[PDB]
């Protein structure tokens, strides 16, 4: 339906918007009224009140009486002005204020509500949709759904009821005349209904374009680390200005669309005028109806057809409204199948850990013709410990996932302690289990928080024990802060050990019955992996356990291990019994602040399409001057009118006016159109050429810039596409008619001043006054558009990372905790907004009462003139209309200083991201880039600290060496630097000492983007995006065209082929968000093949091993060591059997060097080596 919205008014809302409907008929038919009640010189607001001379014999007592009279009239009807200015006043405010309130509260609940319907899908609706298109809409159609319920609403209503007023003044003064008039009403109501639908489609269009741009930079954003390495800022740039040249088309569509619907509307209002003097002149000749009575039915269907011509605006916003509650409300209508809201299911008091996995046969939604289990069976006992192990791909995961329900099998039962899991609680059945994920993700608030995740209400003692079981304590009592240092966006900010167990005692935490841990020690050293086993161990006997681990140390003492081959468990049993068996286990074991100029700098940035802006200019000025010359040419047509000569031929014979109108009507159809559309097409060419700019600034700025807790993927998305809108919300026809406005305003100077000087000083006077208003609420709205800027980015900060993290939300049931957070970041906005409701009112109701006052101003001050025969009354009515309109043209502009506040703001922080240089430039083309290169990396004595903890030295005097055909393996604890050496080659920051050298060259002293392009990183965490296969092994060289056979050799020697060769679509298939679609190894293979297409010279590996299987690692190695001569490559591993053919190995600690040489040489000596490789065996 057209009203989804309004579903969340509830009655303090209806009575809002039925008291401000209400106060906006009175107000729009109080100016009827007055003409109404008094009509005696209503005929003579027909301008030229024909004297019919009498002037041959004035007595000048006679004449003198008659001017008395005629004050006492004028003073009587400026009493009326003052009485209906405070009327006006009082109902004004109300009509406003009601409505933009009900509005107000009304976007807060759905944008509640919206947020309480994405925390409510399932995971397979993620699996399907483009998520990250969901925040934009978040930031922008419900904002666009604001500017359409609130105060547009009432302004239209205020104006249908002029319109009506007048047309019942009419009907007073002439049935037929006005019967015949009211014709033109059905049409442009169809007229205004078609362009509003077609302007609805265009909307509904254009905002899904946009959120499709908002998406592309959720996901650059959020791997600017990949971007950065891989240097894909050109193609990232190019994604986002696709999206950004469709939304542009679509938004110029749609200011067609508009101005020729404001253009047919003025067109049909003059024909309709056109066609009023035809049928009057007959009923003139006819003898049926005397002039006065054609000219009083004119001036009263006039004044409604104008403001109904004025209203378009209003309901063009209406439009968009309805184009953008639509995606929204289709969200929040959709009820998932797996409720983890509901209220219904069981919640059996004593959950003994009896699971049983009966026949599951599932296919994941994004690919249903892939069945990853085809009916597994797995019985897991209380108190028991299963550990299953088999090749990356099987389907560990997916059983991990279908035991939280996730997912529901296609066939099968997953059933605890013999009861189906699809009749427990979902919540219920989730907060019993504690899962820890293969690759673990954090949230971007400090540590504490973070375990607070897992149970919201846990004390600092359970915390701490939860962190001494998890091996945490000793780093997070080492750096400062202790619990309270906040880590970055996805625990970014912290090593990948610390991350993990980080997220082990937040799983920990919630002293959960059933213990799912996926690879829960893959970033962890030998030391801290066996403190964790034991620490798990010493309270196994309370819980079940289900544990997926390729460290086959781990499983040995398992109660029971399970192995996958093809979808199902083909060996269950103890280590001895499976090695008896010699299956695939046996297999697996043995292969071992604000400028005031920043908009009028904004506008210099359009300086290209001046053109457009000239013709636009003159178009504004051509219909702001004809409005007030409107009096004037009917002054002089309503002349001849009355002159009446020969009867009927010549009065027949002046259709030459009704031509006249029609001339008028298509002068003002061009002009609206053409004012409309080119400042429209200005603003469309602005707005999209800012969000370009914007966004290839940010993807210029340094890797700290990133890491600024400020400066998270939310708030930057949000950052982005707000300051766009902001800034475009001033600009185009919103602009275009504020020059139309002076237009008015400068032809009501001259033709008061042509025809009467005295009353120009009235206008002299009364501007100051109604521009005032508008001064103070610019003033007034200025710092509270700052503040709400500020709290919309953290508001678009605690979506972003709901939605992003949406797995890890639904694990730990945080979908409540996370819609608090976003309904708190809401409640300084809602207060700024009700206070704008009420400020905005003020000021309109405070201008429309000073128009009122000066027209009062102006009648006793003509008056004034009059009696003392300086001016006729003649040129007192055509001054008082260009009065009228000079209030209207000021008042207008000071609306206009609310949509200027908000744009100068945006203005001067667009101006600067643009304006802001990164120290470490990648788009610089200075910078030395060498001919040859021969894979010599020397570190001496490199000493760096992180810019986010500034105060903790990460690297003392770091030096090493690695050549041409040399493998360098760093090794040590988690958190010693191992990773920053190599964000440190990569130069994502700079070292405050020491130095790193190229082929004996410093680094910093090279090309940046010509250093990236020789070094091919496989990262810790390695990040795909939602592309396909193909895409991403291509994105390791933006440069070239990568050719499929490329891509194909780079998986066969990453081990992938197979798998991509198999699945549907091949090279074609999408990944999700992430990597989310496809298993660990599965990822971390592609990142492999990613970095190896690329052939560098300088292969650095980060744990680029640890979601692979034994097989599937041996390839790979067997794969880099063919190619192990003319590259030199470093490697991170926590596994020795890597580290042992490495060519020299160093280990380092606490940013230093302690051991270092072959692995015998390391061996022979009893240090950290020998002690390591001996825990491990
Ligand atoms: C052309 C544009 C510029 C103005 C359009 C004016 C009318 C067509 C609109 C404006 C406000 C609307 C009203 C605003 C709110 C409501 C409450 C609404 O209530 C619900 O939808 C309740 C649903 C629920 O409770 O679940 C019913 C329609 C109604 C009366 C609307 C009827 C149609 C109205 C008068
Ligand atoms: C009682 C006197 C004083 C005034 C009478 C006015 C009517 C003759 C006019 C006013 C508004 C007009 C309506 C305004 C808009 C439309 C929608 C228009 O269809 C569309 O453009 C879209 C249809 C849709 O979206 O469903 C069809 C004509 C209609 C009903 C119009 C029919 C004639 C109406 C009722
Ligand atoms: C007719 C003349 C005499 C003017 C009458 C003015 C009233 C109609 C105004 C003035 C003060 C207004 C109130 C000022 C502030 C608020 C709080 C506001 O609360 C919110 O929705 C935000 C706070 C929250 O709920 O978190 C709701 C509207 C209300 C009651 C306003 C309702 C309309 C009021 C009573
Ligand atoms: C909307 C407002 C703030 C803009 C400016 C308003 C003035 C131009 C208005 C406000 C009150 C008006 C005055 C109200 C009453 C009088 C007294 C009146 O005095 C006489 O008749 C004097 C006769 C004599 O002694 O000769 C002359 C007009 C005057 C000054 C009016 C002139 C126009 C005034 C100054
Ligand atoms: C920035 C703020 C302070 C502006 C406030 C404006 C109002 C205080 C002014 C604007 C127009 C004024 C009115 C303009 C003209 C007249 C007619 C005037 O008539 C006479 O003087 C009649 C004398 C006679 O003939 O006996 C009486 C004051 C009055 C109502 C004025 C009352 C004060 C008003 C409402
Ligand atoms: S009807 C021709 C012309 N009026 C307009 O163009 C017009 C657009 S919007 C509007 N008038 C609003 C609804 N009018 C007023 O606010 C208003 C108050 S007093 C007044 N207009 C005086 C009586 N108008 C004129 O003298 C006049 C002559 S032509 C004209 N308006
Ligand atoms: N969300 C998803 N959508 C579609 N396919 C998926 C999804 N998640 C996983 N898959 C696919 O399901 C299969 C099994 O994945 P799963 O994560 O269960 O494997 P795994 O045994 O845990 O692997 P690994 O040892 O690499 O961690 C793979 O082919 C993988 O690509
Ligand atoms: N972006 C960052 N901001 C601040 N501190 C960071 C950041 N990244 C890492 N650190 C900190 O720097 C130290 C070294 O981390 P680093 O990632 O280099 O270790 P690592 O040897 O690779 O660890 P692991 O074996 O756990 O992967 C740790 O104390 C870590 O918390
Ligand atoms: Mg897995
Ligand atoms: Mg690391």
């Amino acid at each position: 339906s057209v009203l989804t919205m309004f579903r969340y008014a509830g009655w303090l809302d209806r009575l809002y918007m039925l008291v401000g409907t209400l106060a906006a008929i009175i107000h729009g038919v109080a100016l009827p009224l007055m003409m109404l009640i008094f009509g005696d010189m209503t005929d003579s607001f027909a301008s030229v009140g024909q004297v019919s001379k009498q002037s041959t014999q004035m007595s000048e007592a006679d004449k003198r009486a008659m001017f008395a009279k005629l004050e006492e009239e004028m003073t009587t009807y400026a009493y009326y002005y003052t009485g209906i200015g405070a009327g006006v006043l009082i109902v004004a405010y109300i009509q406003v204020s009601f409505w933009a309130l009900a509005a107000g509260r009304q976007i807060h609940k759905i944008r509640q509500k919206f947020f309480h319907a994405i925390m409510n899908q399932e995971i397979g609706w993620f699996d399907v949709h483009d998520v990250g298109e969901l925040n934009t809409r978040l930031t922008d159609d419900v904002s666009k759904i604001n500017e359409g319920i609130g105060d547009k609403i009432g302004m239209f209503f205020q104006a249908m009821a002029t319109f009506f007023g007048g047309f019942i003044i009419g009907f007073t003064r002439g049935w037929k005349l006005t019967l015949v008039i009211l014709a033109i009403s059905p049409v442009l109501g169809l007229s205004a209904g078609i362009w509003a639908k077609i302007l609805s489609s265009f909307t509904d269009k254009e905002l899904h374009a946009y959120a499709k741009a908002g998406a592309v930079a959720e996901e650059v954003l959020a791997a600017i680390r990949t971007v950065i390495a891989f240097g894909g800022q050109k193609k990232e740039l190019e994604r986002y200005n696709n999206n950004l040249e469709e939304a542009k088309r679509l938004g110029i569509k749609k200011a067609i669309t508009a101005n020729i619907s404001m253009g047919a509307a003025f067109l049909l209002i003059y024909a309709s005028y056109a066609l009023a003097f035809w049928y009057g002149t007959s009923l003139v000749i006819s003898k049926e109806y005397s002039i006065g009575q054609v000219l009083t039915v004119f001036f009263s269907v006039c004044i409604g057809a104008f403001s109904v011509g004025q209203a378009s605006p209003n309901i063009e916003a209406f439009a968009n409204a309805r184009g953008a509650a639509y995606e929204v409300f289709k969200i929040i209508d959709n009820k998932p199948s797996i409720d983890s809201f509901s209220k219904s299911g069981h919640k059996p008091d004593n959950i003994q850990g009896n699971l049983e996995f009966k026949n599951i046969h599932f296919s994941y939604p994004s690919r249903k013709e892939v069945q990853i289990l085809k009916g597994l069976n797995l019985k897991v006992k209380s108190g028991q410990t299963v550990a299953l192990v088999g090749n990356s791909g099987g389907g560990k995961s997916t059983t991990v996932q279908l035991m939280q329900r996730l997912y529901d099998p296609l066939d099968g039962m997953v059933s605890i302690d013999g009861q189906d899991i699809r009749t427990i609680n979902v919540r219920y059945l989730r907060e019993i289990i504690g899962v820890v994920s293969q690759e673990p993700v954090l949230f971007a608030t400090t540590i504490a928080e973070n375990i607070r995740y897992g149970r919201e209400d846990v004390t600092m003692d359970e915390i701490e024990k939860a962190v001494k079981e998890a091996n945490a304590y000793d780093f997070i009592m080492k750096l400062p802060h202790q619990f309270d240092t906040l880590v970055g966006e996805r625990g970014a900010q912290l090593s990948g050990g610390q991350k993990q167990r980080i997220a082990i005692a937040r799983a920990l935490v919630r002293n959960p019955k059933i213990l799912l841990l996926d690879e829960a020690t893959s970033a962890l050293d030998t030391e801290s992996e066996a403190v964790v086993q034991a620490a798990l161990d010493k309270a196994r006997e309370g819980r079940t356990t289900i544990v997926i681990a390729h460290r086959l140390s781990t499983v040995r003492n398992a109660d029971v291990i399970a192995g996958f081959d093809g979808g199902v468990i083909v060996e269950q049993g103890n280590h001895d019994e499976l090695m008896r068996e010699k299956g695939i286990y046996f297999k697996l074991v043995m292969t071992q602040d604000v400028p005031p100029a920043s908009f009028w700098r904004i506008l210099k940035l359009n300086s290209t399409e001046w053109p457009y802006f000239v013709v636009g200019i003159f178009a504004a000025i051509i219909n702001g001057g004809l409005q007030p010359a409107f009096s004037v040419i009917f002054s002089k047509v309503v002349g001849v009118f009355t002159n009446g000569g020969p009867p009927e031929t010549q009065r027949q014979n002046s259709n030459l006016f009704s031509l006249l109108f029609l001339i008028l009507g298509i002068i003002s159809f061009i002009t609206f159109f053409l004012q409309g559309f080119t400042f429209g097409k200005a603003g469309e060419i602005l707005t999209k050429r800012l969000r370009y700019m914007v966004f290839k600034s940010m993807l210029r700025q340094d890797v700290s810039w990133f890491d600024d807790p400020k400066n998270t993927t939310g708030a930057l998305t949000t950052r982005l596409a707000n300051d766009a809108a902001q800034v475009k919300g001033a600009t185009g026809s919103r602009l275009a008619v504020i020059f139309q406005n002076i237009a008015n305003l400068g032809t009501g100077i001259i033709i008061s001043l042509i025809y009467g000087w005295q009353l120009t000083l009235l206008l002299l006077a009364i501007v100051p006054i109604i521009a005032i208003a508008g001064v103070v609420e610019m003033k007034m709205l200025s710092g509270q558009a700052l503040k709400d800027k500020k709290e919309l980015e953290g508001s678009g900060k605690i979506a972003t990372e709901a939605i992003e993290n949406f797995r890890t939300v639904v694990s730990l049931t945080r979908e409540q905790k996370f819609e608090t957070m976003y309904a708190q970041s809401l409640q300084i906005p809602y207060r700024n907004a009700m206070k704008k409701a009420h400020v905005f009112g003020i000021t309109f109701s405070f201008t429309q009462a000073m128009m009122y006052f000066s027209y009062a101003a102006a009648f006793r001050f003509g008056a004034y003139l009059v009696t003392q025969q300086l001016m006729t009354f003649e040129n007192v009515l055509l001054v008082f209309s260009a009065i009228v309109f000079g209030a209207m043209a000021v008042g207008q502009v000071s609306s206009f200083a609310p949509d200027y506040a908000k744009a100068t703001v945006s203005a001067s922080h667009i101006i600067r991201i643009i304006e802001k240089t990164p120290e470490i430039d990648s788009y610089s083309t200075q910078g030395l880039k060498p001919n040859m290169l021969e894979g010599n990396v020397q570190f001496s004595g490199v000493v760096f600290n992180y810019p986010t903890r500034p105060s903790i030295p990460v690297l003392q005097g770091l030096s090493l060496e690695v050549k041409k055909g040399q493998t360098l393996a760093l090794v040590g604890s988690s958190g010693g630097g191992k990773s920053t050496v190599v964000q440190l080659l990569e130069r994502f920051y700079d070292p405050m000492a020491g130095s790193v050298f190229l082929d004996g060259k410093e680094i910093k002293q090279l090309n940046v983007q010509w250093l990236r392009a020789q070094l091919g990183i496989v990262s810790q965490e390695p990040i795909l995006f939602d592309r396909s296969i193909a895409e991403n092994i291509a994105y390791g060289d933006n440069s070239r065209v990568v050719s499929y056979e490329e891509i194909v050799r780079a998986a066969k020697e990453a081990n992938i082929h197979q798998f991509i060769d198999s699945l549907p679509d091949k090279y074609n298939t999408r990944v999700g968000d992430k990597g989310t679609q496809l298993s660990g190894g599965q990822k971390q293979r592609i990142a492999i093949a990613r970095a190896l297409v690329r052939q560098p010279h300088i292969l650095l590996l980060d744990e680029a091993t640890s979601a692979l299987d034994t097989e599937s690692e041996k390839v790979v190695q067997e794969a880099l060591d063919k190619a192990r001569e003319g590259r030199t490559v470093i490697v991170i591993a926590h596994r020795l059997s890597t580290i042992q053919n490495a060519d020299l190995i160093v280990v380092i600690q606490n940013g230093k060097v302690k051991e270092h040489g072959t692995h015998q040489q390391l061996l022979a000596q009893k240090g950290i080596y020998f002690s390591m490789v001996s825990v491990q065996a």
